[PDB]
C-alpha cells in the first residue's frame, strides 16, 4: 500500500483569524510539545511504507501528527482553539487505538499528553 496523502494544512476557501488561543496553541503548547524527547514518533505522518506497516491506514481512518497541526497553525487554518484541540486528541487516540499498553510508544504519548492537557489548562481567554 501507498501511504495516503498528508491532512490538508491550507485552504483559501476556508476563512483564517488569529486569537489569543490559537496564538498560544501555536507559541506554547505546540512549540512545547515538539522539543520534549518523545515528539519523535509524532512530528510527522506514520510513514506506513517506509515502517513497513500496511495495516496501519486501514485501522487509522483519521490520520493526524503534529507536523500537520504546526502547519494549520502557521497557516491560520484554523478559526477555533477546539479545532486544534481537537486535532491532538485525535493524534494522540490514533496511537492508542493502534498500539498496546505499555508499548514504548504509547508510553510516550501518555507522557506527551499528559503535558499537552498541562498546557492547554492554561490556555487564556477567549
Ligand atoms: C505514531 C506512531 C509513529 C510511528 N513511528 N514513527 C517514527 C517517527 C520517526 C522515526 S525516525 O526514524 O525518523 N526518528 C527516530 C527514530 C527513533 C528514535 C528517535 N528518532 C521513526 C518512527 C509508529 C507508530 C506505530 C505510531 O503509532
Amino acid at each position: 500500500s501507498m501511504n495516503p496523502p498528508p491532512p490538508e494544512t491550507s485552504n483559501p476557501n476556508k476563512p483564517k483569524r488569529q486569537t489569543n488561543q490559537l496564538q498560544y496553541l501555536l507559541r506554547v503548547v505546540l512549540k512545547t510539545l515538539w522539543k520534549h524527547q518523545f515528539a519523535w514518533p509524532f512530528q510527522q505522518p506514520v510513514d506506513a511504507v517506509k515502517l513497513n506497516l500496511p495495516d496501519y491506514y486501514k485501522i487509522i481512518k483519521t490520520p493526524m501528527d503534529m507536523g500537520t497541526i504546526k502547519k494549520r497553525l502557521e497557516n491560520n487554518y484554523y478559526w477555533n482553539a477546539q479545532e486544534c484541540i481537537q486535532d491532538f486528541n485525535t493524534m494522540f487516540t490514533n496511537c492508542y487505538i493502534y498500539n498496546k499498553p505499555g508499548d514504548d510508544i504509547v508510553l510516550m504519548a501518555e507522557a506527551l499528553e499528559k503535558l499537552f492537557l498541562q498546557k492547554i489548562n492554561e490556555l487564556p481567554t477567549e
